[PDB]
């Protein structure tokens, strides 16, 4: 299922994982380092916005991780 996105759109965890290879509990330290995420969550889960990928990425990108 490749579904492509525009930066403000809806991903869920599974993107996430396979945009970043890593795990969830990555994603919600590292996103909100990024810029805090914009993603619409409200019972732990729920919709991602891309947005937030992209700026946290920018940090990992920046520093080239791993």
């Amino acid at each position: 299922m490749q579904h492509e996105l525009q930066p403000d759109s809806l991903v869920d965890l599974k993107f996430i994982m396979a945009d970043t290879g890593f795990g969830k509990t990555f994603i919600y330290d590292r996103i909100k380092s990024g810029d805090l995420p914009k993603a619409k969550v409200i019972h732990g889960r729920a919709r991602w916005l891309y947005r937030d990928h992209c700026e946290f990425k920018n940090k990992l990108l920046s520093r080239a991780n791993g």
